[PDB]
């Protein structure tokens, strides 16, 4: 049984199927539902449990395939019963876990980018080790991701969880994130947004450097142990200085940002099993920077100021300088990136082509979730077509959850 | 079960209790769900279950007072009670209504304008009778919201429902709509989203004039019976034409706009009863027409034409060149209401002002209820405090619901 | 003994050896030098001094014939010495006539339009003798040369001066004005510089209507007899409103001007023979009425109220808003002379055609008499090629002079 | 005897009698006629021929001021007489030369900016010996005057003529000017009016750098001898980058101009002495950069190319496009100027303060000399009051002359 839904600016409508298929989990516009959320454990997930997902994920990832492939299907669902029933979990093959890191992302609803998701290189890091290790693959990662500015998408995977209790983690929500500091004349220098985590850096030993920009290090957790602080060499982290191709003005405000986003601290799901350590990465989307970035009041504000400086009537709100100052900050961020020759794209592309998208995973599968609320994007948004995309939202599997930030449930060993 | 909210802007955090009582009807982001509905009825409903509800209301209405009345109370339990006996349904003292109405405002989620919802004009017509008097007393109505320039709100109350085959209802999106023609080259000419629309005017009679801002007429519909077409006194609409502070060449596009928008076919909910005939009107916000109306691909669509007209890189998607135009234009309608004195709200102001209700809410009744894809505005959404606020969306009564377009429905006499 | 010219814009440079003609008569910017004035005499050009000019005007009307006529040339000196010496005076071929309007037009230094010179309609009225009568060929004149707004170049010639005392004349500087009154409050209301003749014509009998554009009547001098007055049928008097294509608020200003400029007051000088009565035409040029009748404080100084209309800056002199204004005005002048088929020349392609002429003149007669102070026009000077065009300043015959105003020394009956 | 004169706009007249007092020189629009200019010469003036022009002078400088000085000039008179009796030649004071270069400012009757004269940095270098002393003299003298944006008039005096073999000047029209280039293909870069003048420096060995502002070198002409090349320092040529406040492409354009306008090559008279090197200068008016430097077909020549940017109809003339783009590009240089905090004074307050030097000087000996060509302004001309004034014009003495170019008549080493 199927779900209409309409794009109000074409008329064009889908026949949602796919829904159907999801995972039972207004808890309206929260940020982090529970419902999202996977936390910790501290006995592995019962063998009994996790075995119905894992004939399922073995399904799945069969019934992906071109001509039927019977006989080895057969083979892998045995071999994986066994697999649990004597070792109480299983492990799955290199093969199988591309699928899985492909197609949670295809799974992701709020990732505007998905275009590009049978795009993805993968990095098995499941036989990690020490922190020392999971520092190496992470650079690994960056060198191959930052590409000398032609950025590529690819995630790094972290062994599996057991126990609950042995898992590897990153404990960053980003890879690369600017630090901020509470100053002692109360105010905050660097980037709001981080002032608990480099706090919690501080804490574990890093020198505070108290500067706009400076990069956090890489907060790491192997098999449960207490984490160990690694800096990514900077010539590693590769970043873009701010001009305007009209205003020389702005190479004053004096502001650059890192060219590659990276989510650290979330956890993946397949078959039942879970990798609480698993980075990825894509590119940038002109207005992450733009807009948020540098726009959010709780991020560097910078809105006020050049609202002054561009000299517009930065009293009279009605006047619109807080949208005219949006839109020239963001030109900046895309004329930066290009004048350089570090991939970016604006949200005017990304929308188009994700209703590209959206119109082959309905063509092809059925379906397509999406949080609407996270894909119409920080700015000018009526403008996008997404924005008039009625879209269902849900959790298949394999998906990328949130889990709870490490350090609110870790216990110091 | 206390839930809470956070405002990632300030950090600032509700406790929210109010969701509790809401009678409780991930359907994302469509438009218009079937729980936000209410249907056509043949028979009136039941006295048993029309009753619990009666009395729900009346409680609300006395615990709301001054301090509280203990035997109008009692005695105002004890009259609908026994008016429900003998025809098995309820009046509403000319002022329950007054309440109820503002309440039903105070309880409309995707509403942003809400911080006036107390400064409501009710104007009683549940007596009226003929179609042809229905029209009186909405053009009473727009004299009076339209104020000659300065615009003020109000709500028309049309007689409520008895089998429901006896409906008062209008037809009309709104009360003042522009129509919409399709041209014999298949072109579109006007409004293109009210031609469906329009044709039926046409087929009930009324003569087009094929022009881009015509005013088409009034369907109205009196108890149950066919509808009739009245068109609005030409100078009960105010319009006003566009001009921008910076570009002469703007006055060229010869657009204009009306000064008030009323939404003539949702039908209110009041502890039990439905009135399928309430019209509504507030005043403008500058996007509503700058944005959505003008530049909506489904709408008037004058984008491409803007950006011609500023000789921007309208081929390099890149550029921002929409982005541009969208501030421009809305600078335009925001500038062009001003010189001609006639109210309107910039969406900032309209996003602070509601801040402040939805603060003044959670500490007077522990909660407000809000469609955060409404609320967020079409353009620059994240520069809006709403964007960064954790929002609750759930119906409570009184409640003003959407119903099934009355020509789908109605029998045709 | 040629003297050198040099157009410092082209760089091209002509050689003048036409100023040796010149009958040899520093008075810088002086509007009427006495050396361009001919004064009234009271007895007849002594028989002795006239003699010699006539032969002199004979032989530079035969050696202008493409032809050669030698025995005509013989024939026309003969009968001139034969009549100058019978009757004191000589009388104009009719064609001699023609050829002798139509050079003094080429002589007059200070006329942008000589471009057109050989292109002239000439009424002889010199068998005239009523002032009736002179008013009657004044209509032929000016219904013909305003021509349904197809303006045309025309001269009328009245009588030729006798004895100095008998004098056919237009006491009004031009055919067609506008009365300027002097109101009781001090103010002036009208054309200010013609208060003074407005005010002479009260005198003589004419009833003053008050009002800004109010057409002043002729006065007619026949042979010496007092002047008197007549009214131009309003039907002759061929006017265009003022309104600028993108100011609607312009035509509130209620402007007008008359379609035919015509200097009436001027006298022309013939190998001897002065005809003081002899009003020509030509059509207008924008900056006349839109720089000088418009803007000049002494006329109808409209500047600073197109300033205030215009919304700029009126009191900060730096802003350029004068220029603005006079450049808007002089739009709304040609715009409402295109826009109601009426002749009228804009200063530029004046400017070119000048050139054009000013060159063949070179090319054909070795010389070009050019008053650089009244060629230059009175806005955007150096943006036109004569700006920068040295030039010689020269007076040869026949010649159009200015005249001592009548009512100045005229004996009254 | 008296003269007449009227301003049409105002109605006053002043009579003028300091003509009598000019030393007794139509040579109509010549730019640089015979009579404002002053021979080399080879031989002393000879000493009696100078005598009656030195009492002359010393009688002027004592009768300038407040209270007699009977001895003292006495004394001066027999000083002088017998200077030249025994000399051939006299020195003036210092303070006499600083009278002079005065009173000649007064004098010079093309300076709209006279209003200034009395006003004066005098720069006495007329102990000076070499080329490269010349230079050391002039930097003092840009320094001096470019006062950092806060322009101030100033003259540097040179030592007088002996027998005009010894000759000390300027070759250079101006101090700063920029290089025109005629290009391989024809065309020419820079400002073409000076191109033959770059040539020329070229030849004396300049690198020719072939840029559009190229600051051309100083050609120095130290006691007759050959000329030497000196390069201005390029931090004491402070320029102004052009940007109009309206329009942002207007910086697309890429102009500039230099703040200082001096006059090298001219030639003072005093009391029969002559200064062949006197370089001066004032601030710039708006239209001489505005109009002319940019608009000029001989010089910078944009007005097409603004006109084009600007949207207008520069195909059809009389639409005024030209008039309209020649106000937007002077607004420009005015803010521009403005904006960079550098001395300039616009063609309106220029005329109205002029006008007042000039009453003044009537008021106070008895005559004002004045080319009207020269200071009606080349834009707007009819909105100044110096269009209506009729003036008069004549040399008086101390006058500054224009000379044969240097290298016309110099005899090459
Ligand atoms: C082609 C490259 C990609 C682009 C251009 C892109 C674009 C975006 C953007 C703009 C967001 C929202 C960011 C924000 O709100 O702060 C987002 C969110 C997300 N994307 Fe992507 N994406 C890309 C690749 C990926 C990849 C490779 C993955 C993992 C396989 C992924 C998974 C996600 C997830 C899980 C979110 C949720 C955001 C959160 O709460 O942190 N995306 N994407
Ligand atoms: C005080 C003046 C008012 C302002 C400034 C205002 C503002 C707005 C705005 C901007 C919208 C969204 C428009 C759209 O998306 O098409 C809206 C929708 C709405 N408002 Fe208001 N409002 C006002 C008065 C009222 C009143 C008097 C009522 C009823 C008593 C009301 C109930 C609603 C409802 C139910 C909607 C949803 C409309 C729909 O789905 O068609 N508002 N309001
Ligand atoms: C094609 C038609 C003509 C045009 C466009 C034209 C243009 C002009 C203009 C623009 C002026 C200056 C007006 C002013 O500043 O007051 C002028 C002055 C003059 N033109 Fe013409 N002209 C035309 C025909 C004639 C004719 C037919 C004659 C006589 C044969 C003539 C002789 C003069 C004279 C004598 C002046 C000086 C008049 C004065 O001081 O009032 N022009 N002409
Ligand atoms: C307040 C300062 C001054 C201003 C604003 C000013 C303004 C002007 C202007 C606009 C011109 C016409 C320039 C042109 O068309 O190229 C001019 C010409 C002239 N001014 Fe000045 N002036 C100033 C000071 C001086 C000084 C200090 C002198 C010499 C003492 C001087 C002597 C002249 C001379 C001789 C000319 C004739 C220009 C030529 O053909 O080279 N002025 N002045
Ligand atoms: C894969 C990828 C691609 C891309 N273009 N951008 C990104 C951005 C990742 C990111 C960077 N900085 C902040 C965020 C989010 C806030 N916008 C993370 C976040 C924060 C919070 C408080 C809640 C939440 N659910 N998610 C996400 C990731
Ligand atoms: C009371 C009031 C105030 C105000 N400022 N603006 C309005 C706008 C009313 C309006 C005008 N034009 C179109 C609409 C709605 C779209 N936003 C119509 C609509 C269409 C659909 C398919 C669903 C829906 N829920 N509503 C609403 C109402
Ligand atoms: C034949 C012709 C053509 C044309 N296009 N314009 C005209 C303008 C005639 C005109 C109209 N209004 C005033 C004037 C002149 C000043 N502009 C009159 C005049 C006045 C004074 C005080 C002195 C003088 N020499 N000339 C002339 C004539
Ligand atoms: C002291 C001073 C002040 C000021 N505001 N402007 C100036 C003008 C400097 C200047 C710059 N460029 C050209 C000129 C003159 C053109 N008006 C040059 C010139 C050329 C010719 C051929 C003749 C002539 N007499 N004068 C002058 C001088
Ligand atoms: C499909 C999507 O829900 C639809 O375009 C909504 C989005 N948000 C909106 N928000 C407001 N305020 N008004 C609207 O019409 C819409 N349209
Ligand atoms: C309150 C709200 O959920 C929050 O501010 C969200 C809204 N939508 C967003 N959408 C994206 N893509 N990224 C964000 O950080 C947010 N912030
Ligand atoms: C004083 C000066 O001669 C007078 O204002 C002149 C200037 N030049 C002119 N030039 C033309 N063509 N017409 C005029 O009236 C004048 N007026
Ligand atoms: C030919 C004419 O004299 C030449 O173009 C003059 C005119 N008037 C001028 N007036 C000023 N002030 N400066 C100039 O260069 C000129 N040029």
């Amino acid at each position: 049984r199927h779900v209409r839904i309409k794009n109000w600016g074409s008329g064009m409508t889908f026949q949602d199927t796919l829904h159907h298929k999801a995972k039972g989990i207004c808890l309206g516009s929260i940020m982090t539902p529970k419902s999202l959320t996977r936390g910790p454990r501290d006995k592995p997930t019962p063998p009994d449990e996790l075995l119905p997902q894992a004939i399922e994920f073995v399904n799945q990832y069969y019934g992906s395939f071109k001509e039927a492939k019977i006989e080895e299907h057969l083979a892998r669902v045995e071999a994986v019963t066994k697999e649990i029933e004597t070792t109480g979990t299983y492990q799955l093959t290199g093969d199988e876990l591309i699928f899985a890191t492909k197609q949670a992302w295809r799974n992701a609803p709020r990732c505007i980018g998905r275009i590009q998701w049978s795009n993805l290189q993968v990095f098995d890091a499941r036989s990690c080790s020490t922190a020392r290790e999971m520092f190496e693959h992470i650079c690994r990662h960056v060198r191959y991701s930052t590409n000398n500015g032609n950025i590529r998408s690819a995630i790094t995977v972290f062994p599996q969880r057991s126990d609950g209790k042995h898992d590897f983690r990153v404990w960053n929500a980003q890879l690369i994130r600017y630090a901020g500091y509470q100053m002692p004349d109360g105010s905050i220098r660097g980037d709001p947004a981080n002032v608990e985590f480099t706090q919690l850096c501080i804490d574990l030993g890093w020198k505070p450097k108290y500067g706009r920009f400076d990069v956090v290090p890489l907060v790491l957790q192997a098999n449960g142990r207490d984490p160990e602080l690694f800096e990514i060499p900077p010539d590693l982290v590769l970043e873009v200085a701010m001009e305007h191709p009209k205003y020389e003005w702005f190479r004053e405000l004096e502001l650059k940002w890192y060219a590659l986003p990276a989510v650290a601290n979330m956890l993946l799901e397949v078959g039942g099993l879970e990798f609480p350590g698993c980075p990825f990465n894509g590119w940038y989307m002109g207005t992450e920077i733009g807009v948020r970035d540098f726009c959010d009041v709780q991020r560097y504000n910078i809105l006020e100021e050049v609202g002054r400086r561009m000299g517009l009537e930065t009293h009279k709100l009605a006047s619109l300088w807080k949208d005219q100052a949006v839109v020239e900050i963001n030109i900046a961020v895309l004329h930066s990136f290009q004048k350089q020759n570090v991939t970016i794209m604006d949200h005017h592309s990304a929308a188009e082509s994700f209703m590209k998208y959206m119109q082959n995973e309905y063509r092809s599968r059925g379906g397509c979730p999406a949080d609407w609320i996270w894909l119409v994007p920080p700015m000018s948004g009526s403008i996008t077509p997404v924005f008039h995309q009625e879209m269902l939202n849900y959790v298949l599997s394999p998906f990328y959850y949130y889990q709870v930030e490490a350090w609110k449930t870790h216990v110091w060993q």
